[PDB]
């Protein structure tokens, strides 16, 4: 299961996939979530940006990293 508990998700983003960055939420602009780990619960009429992910833009899901988001999030993973 995509859940880890305790620590950072840390899930690298492949080309296609999708990538949920929030202008409320995130930290700074950088900080995103994977499918897995996005709850829409934790955005509701917040302004979520879902982008694919290209050659480009390459790195990892945020999750769990509380020093990248402005609100707790509920993974969910844990769900
Ligand atoms: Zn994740
Ligand atoms: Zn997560
Ligand atoms: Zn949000």
């Amino acid at each position: 299961v995509h859940k880890h508990t305790g620590r950072n998700c840390g899930r690298k983003f492949k080309i296609g996939e999708p990538l949920y960055r929030c202008h409320e939420c995130g930290c700074d602009d950088t900080c995103v979530l994977c499918i897995h780990c996005f709850n829409p619960k934790d955005h509701v009429n917040h302004h979520v940006c879902t982008d694919i992910c290209t050659e480009f833009t390459s790195g990892i899901c945020d999750c769990g990293d509380e020093e990248a988001w402005n609100s707790p999030l509920h993974c969910k993973a844990e769900e």
